């Protein structure tokens, strides 16, 4: 930790790699500031939720923030340490999606039982949908303009029956190969929005 706490930034860089938006020295600085506000270096789910409530005033981010917080162990109780908190912000707001597919699986596997069910896709798709301001949902395709439609389209693209289980192997294959699945599972609010106002006539 430099010798006086701080080498937690190495673990972060390792687990995030090129995806990092920070050097270890900057992470330590953010960490020093983090500790002035959260002395224990831990952050609860309620506190994490507040971050998103504050920075997404146009949306209803509570469910979304809770699922993101849980992705780091499928637990609503407890806390996230600085490392998981930095990685969580990166997953929702920075970098490329294709480097986040393994984490995306953990996000979609709500109960953490190793596979994704149809209902879990709907729960997450709904949470992400609520991150879109009412103003933008009108630019959304007819067959992708409600949580139900989006979630069923994703399930259909995976060629699944109502009670089938979706594995990580297939989730990664499909999110990489089929760009429509990518578009529909997309969890970064800005990316959903920016594609939600582009394309072609
Ligand atoms: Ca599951």
């Amino acid at each position: 930790g430099n010798s006086k706490s701080g080498a937690l930034s190495k673990e972060i860089l390792e687990e995030l790699q090129l995806n990092t938006k920070f050097t270890e020295e900057e992470l330590s600085s953010w960490y020093q500031s983090f500790l002035k506000e959260c002395p224990s270096g831990r952050i609860t789910r309620q506190e994490f939720q507040t971050i998103y409530s504050k920075f997404f005033p146009e949306a209803d981010p509570k469910a979304y923030a809770q699922h993101v917080f849980r992705s780091f162990d499928a637990n609503s109780d407890g806390t996230l340490d600085f490392k998981e908190y930095v990685i969580a912000l990166h997953m929702t707001s920075a970098g490329k999606t294709n480097q986040k597919l393994e984490w995306a699986f953990s996000l979609y596997d709500v109960d953490g039982n190793g596979t994704i069910s149809k209902n879990e896709v709907l729960e997450i798709v709904t949470a992400i949908f609520k991150m879109i301001s009412p103003e933008d949902t009108k630019h959304l395709p007819e067959d992708e303009n409600t949580p139900e439609k989006r979630a069923e389209k994703i399930w259909g693209f995976f060629g699944k029956k109502d009670d089938d289980k979706l594995t990580e192997k297939e989730f990664i294959e499909g999110t990489l190969a089929n760009k429509e699945i990518l578009r529909l599972i997309q969890f970064e609010p800005q990316k959903v929005k920016e594609k939600l106002k582009e394309k072609k006539l």
